[PDB]
């Protein structure tokens, strides 16, 4: 948890992820030249210090459940010119590899998740939805509530998730499931999009 220089490879939108408190955030994804690490930044204000390929130096952040969570406490400054940081091109792939279903659906023990996802069929029930998610290697569900019961995705659209929890089931049974930090990005098909 000491001090790190990192280079910024991509960041969400500030959203808000707690409705009645309007609460907001944003994920971001930054990397040292060994390592690539998954952020919830918790101060907004910071959205300008988390542009892409701009390296800074954080310290004083929370490590929680894989992340490193950054608030108005943490230390987070523009590292200079001088430092040229590479990170190898295989770390920053890395940084974007979606999970295997077959895999993930399998997991005996929770874990958090990030990942592009297509949409097989979607099911409504009630205030939960039900998304069929599937890739090659089989398929699962993802199960959001809340917030994210409003977003429109629909067969054929992809889920690009952040921060989704994997709950194990027995039967590789194991289902993704939104949490309070979860964000939803649909990639919509051509064929479902707007268009003019």
């Amino acid at each position: 948890s000491d001090l790190k220089e990192v280079m910024v490879l991509n960041a969400t939108e500030s959203f808000v992820y707690e409705p009645k408190e309007q609460k907001k955030m944003f994920h971001a994804t930054v990397a040292t030249e060994n390592e690539v690490f998954r952020v919830k930044v918790f101060n907004i204000d910071l959205k300008e210090k988390f542009t892409p390929k701009k390296i800074i130096a954080i310290a004083n952040y929370v490590c929680r459940n894989g992340f490193l969570e950054v608030y108005p406490f943490t230390l987070v400054a523009d590292v200079n010119a001088d430092r040229n940081m590479e990170i190898p091109k295989g770390l920053i792939r890395s940084a974007s590899v979606t999970p295997k279903i077959n895999q993930l659906c399998s997991q005996t023990k929770g874990s958090f998740v990030n990942g592009v996802f297509e949409v097989h069929k979607k099911n409504v029930r009630g205030e939960f939805t039900y998304y069929e998610i599937q890739d090659n290697t089989g398929k699962m569900e993802v199960v959001v509530h809340g917030r994210l019961t409003t977003i429109n995705c629909e067969e054929g659209d992809k889920l690009k998730l952040t921060c989704f929890e994997l709950a194990p089931k027995s039967g590789n049974t194991g289902e993704l499931r939104s949490v309070i930090h979860s964000h939803i990005k649909v990639i919509k098909t051509r064929k479902n999009a707007a268009a003019s």
